């Protein structure tokens, strides 16, 4: 196959390359060759995606609910878990400020239903046949329940029977693996990626002309300037008043940061996160700790991410967002942080679930292609997003090493 | 949340408490606000054992059927089994006759939010004998059906047993493995219903608290009309059953029971089988049973032989066709008693267990959850259940001592 | 239960002794007692059968797929694939021939893209697939996922490289457990067997006659020769003795044809590579892989069949649908499970492509002819498609 590139360029090619295939193609040889010849390569990559979701999403949150579950923490992690809490909790709320302020999507406009009395949709979280659930669709209840038995499973762990003690760990464990497992299929999607990718841009750049461009950027935009938004009035605001000098912090971060921006791999830039804790004066049972937590948990560059990329496909329809189901955004795109990879991918995927949840499935046409335009430009966001969820990790563990 | 109190007053205050303000509701204040504000906090419950149903039949039932498999036990167990087979079977056929000369349902007849119940014809037997063998078992597993879920569910748990005796290292492994994979999944459901069962207070509450709002007082009739039923044949099990086969063996079974005095009246209040093994295992040391036969029929009675629930099925049954006003035919009624005792078999041995394992005994005979009558006469039994589920377990314990001193006598 | 005799033979007994029975009370009997009282014991059995396919061939060609782990990556397979892509797409060619040198048609003729389903192959969801129907997809993400599961085997991690093995050794058993569940299956076939061929005995065969056996010509003495003008002839170039083949096989075939089971007779087909010196890992996949791709006695049978009806019909084949026939016929029995009845019922495709849709009468008519006499040429065709696999896994093999 002889195709070895390093992905981000190997990508980021294909992204320029199909950009311009696709301009060329908007005026000249019309919109019904690509509409078959090219875009059929586009969907597999998406649907390849697709076809993930719902694993990860049942074994995601079994693993991440057995890694939490509390009291089964020292509290030394009480402090930070309240720290990754709310650090990602008010990153979302500011992600619905950029997309307050920005406002992407409207203008691009390219249908759902109504809301019972609250009753049934509250009861509806609750699944009826677990297996049901969880086979077509229906992503909702499918969270409920993983995460009620991921804590479950923690407390046969501490019960007194050996053979229990036994039974917990090792279906935990067939539930992880085939959680990772996926990610191995992930990364073989993302070798698709490029030839993926390509196709899919190239049809919206076909179709709708430049005016997409614009709406790209506007999102682009929306996003980075709420990045470094975070850094600067979180991030750079709680390292004040804790006595940190918050400068210096960014120089012993910088390869940590860097190197995590380029490899979009949270889970794979952990031990450079880990030998920069060193370089700094952190204690050794400190961040042993809250690191390898960090990598899986709080992804604020994440959460932040999914709450712009919803108003997008919102607006990107033409429909107004309602507050009960605004505030649903933000107690889901945290949930759904929490349940993120910390892989190339990840996210995007996850973004189907905080989409879901709020009456919109991907079944339906529309929420496709919208989708497909994130799932396009999703390598640039990437990029910036993983070097915020690590910057999250290190700041907050600068943070709990000072109150201990 | 400040919740500790003991599980079992804690709820007998929310049954007692819940009724009263039912009733004082079912005048005055009338009926419109309950079936808005009280009652949505009850299907919430409900649906929350709804929900662990499939998945606890499927698991349980195969690690069951694992644990029986002929012939992986020595004749030492054959002897006890097929008394267990028989304790069982006996029990639910008395659980007729209770339901017989009682009958619990008819004059309650309801169609609650205008939906008279018309179940279903059967086919010409042919399509059904075979309609018990599933399709897809995935498809089957996955939205209900339960009928072809027992079947394989079954016959996979007997293949396993046959994979571990199979001469092959890594096919051994494998039984093991995937075994142990089913088993937690069964464990870990348990914890869930102990999960319920703290819910269990706020749940129950407004569940009857709404039968007590509609339908009036008649409930109350017929619902110490079933509870009867049930515990004047709980009784009349032990003496007709127990303490007959007591006597024709040498027993003194007066003495018996002074014996295992503390091993009901545990039993009777913690309502778990599967906790009470201990005090159950120290009463029979103490009346002159030996290590090697004690150590194997208890720890095997402790889940299977459950008759006292066996008979709360097929009673509780009868309640809720005669509550729709359908007449139970033989062919079928012969079912309840073929299913019930599989039911009494799968189930647990924990504080819920019987009333969601009677779902399954529901599925069968064409009487499918989804629909609305069902759920509301359900959730009569499902609140009141506590009661039930007392004696119920005190039953259930007696039936292995009893057992356990008999097969020692020609051992 | 007195009933432990081996197989071999007890269902010889059901079959000979089922034909025996089958005829003396098929002529006077009365009562038709046969579909009332002796084929619910027949269809139970097959029951049984369309219970196992989808959790065996999912768990195997998982298994399959996590031990090919770089025996050749996994790039063994693309060359059977392409062996089974032309075992296939040469099949047809002689039912394209079998059909212009037998004409069952005309006499009795009478008026009364590729797009998606290439998309098609990838799931949506793997659980809402699984739980109903749907093969392809099932394959193709199982294969995918036994790939990645084996590069978490040596992962540097501890735990992680202990979260594979667990879980694919679930995923294994619940294979093993599956078989033995075929066999289980078996035992019961006499039993089986007998009552469905009882009624195979008193209606089927001697019907509607020569039109009917005209197709029945086509396809024994088609079947037949694809293998001596293709298995035997690739068995020589590739230094496979064709006569120990076949008695290598003998069993396999023998039970195949009798159980019409693709996936019911793949127990058999794996203790017969066993048998020939195949290496487990080449064999624990490409088989269960064909044992449902590559039903080239299907591939050749759904083309007599549509050749058959369009003859039938008094209307001919232009070499305009005749090639495309060769095309979509091939990618019936691709999709075709491994089940006694999906021979005829997938076969409607390569009508509907073509243009020939079942909601003209003479169509859901004239075919449900050929769905008549399929009760028979259902055997002949089975033994083929399982024949076609182990041929091309002993020849793979020997390119190793
Ligand atoms: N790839 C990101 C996670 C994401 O895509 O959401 C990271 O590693 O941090
Ligand atoms: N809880 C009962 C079982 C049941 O509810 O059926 C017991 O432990 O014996
Ligand atoms: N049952 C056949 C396929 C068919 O003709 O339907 C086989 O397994 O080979
Ligand atoms: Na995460
Ligand atoms: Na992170
Ligand atoms: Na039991
Ligand atoms: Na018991
Ligand atoms: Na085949
Ligand atoms: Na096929």
């Amino acid at each position: 196959k002889y195709i070895e590139y390093p992905v981000l360029q190997k990508i980021l090619i294909g992204l320029i390359l199909g950009a311009i295939v696709g301009l060329i193609l908007g005026h000249y040889g019309y919109a019904h060759a690509v509409h078959t010849y090219v875009k059929p390569f586009g969907d597999l990559f998406v649907r390849l995606l697709k076809m993930l979701v719902m694993p990860i999403v049942f074994a995601s949150l079994v693993v991440g609910a057995a890694s939490i579950s509390p009291a089964r923490l020292g509290r030394v992690g009480v402090k930070i878990v309240v720290y990754y809490l709310l650090t990602s909790a008010f990153a979302v709320t500011l992600g619905i400020i950029m997309a307050r302020l920005f406002n992407p999507g409207a203008g691009i406009h390219l249908q759902p239903h109504q809301a019972p009395p609250l009753v049934h949709i509250l009861l509806d979280i609750v699944p009826t046949n677990p297996f049901g659930a969880l086979a077509n669709g229906q992503v909702l209840p499918t969270i409920f329940f993983a995460i009620i038995l991921g804590i479950a499973i923690t407390y046969l762990m501490n019960s007194e029977n050996e053979k229990v003690r036994k039974s917990a760990e090792t279906l935990l464990d067939a539930i992880n693996g085939l959680a990772e497992a996926m990610y191995k299929i992930c990364n073989g999607v993302m070798q698709y990626a490029p030839i993926g990718v390509f196709a899919l841009i190239a049809y919206v750049m076909a179709e709708q002309g430049v005016h997409v461009v614009g709406e790209l950027a506007k999102v682009t935009a929306a996003v980075y300037v709420g990045l470094t938004l975070q850094i600067l009035l979180v991030y750079f605001v709680l390292l004040k008043i804790y006595g940190i000098d918050p400068i210096s912090f960014i120089k012993h971060a910088k390869d940590a940061m860097l190197t995590a921006f380029v490899t979009r791999s949270s889970s794979g830039t952990l031990p450079v996160t880990m030998r920069v804790a060193k370089e700094m004066g952190i204690s050794e049972g400190i961040y042993s700790f809250t690191l390898p937590l960090g990598a899986t948990i709080n992804m604020d560059g994440t959460a932040l991410y999914q709450g712009v990329a919803t108003f997008f496909i919102a607006n990107a329809l033409g429909s107004h967002l309602t507050v009960g189901q605004q505030l649903t955004i933000v107690l889901t795109a945290v949930l759904a942080s929490i349940g993120t990879a910390g892989v190339p991918g990840a996210g995007a995927i996850m973004l189907a679930m905080v989409l879901h949840s709020v009456g919109l499935p991907l079944t339906d046409p529309n929420v496709c292609a919208a989708y497909a335009m994130i799932l396009g430009i999703d390598a640039i966001l990437d990029m910036g997003r993983t070097m915020v969820n690590v910057t999250g990790d290190l700041t907050g563990t600068a943070i709990v090493a000072k109150t201990e």
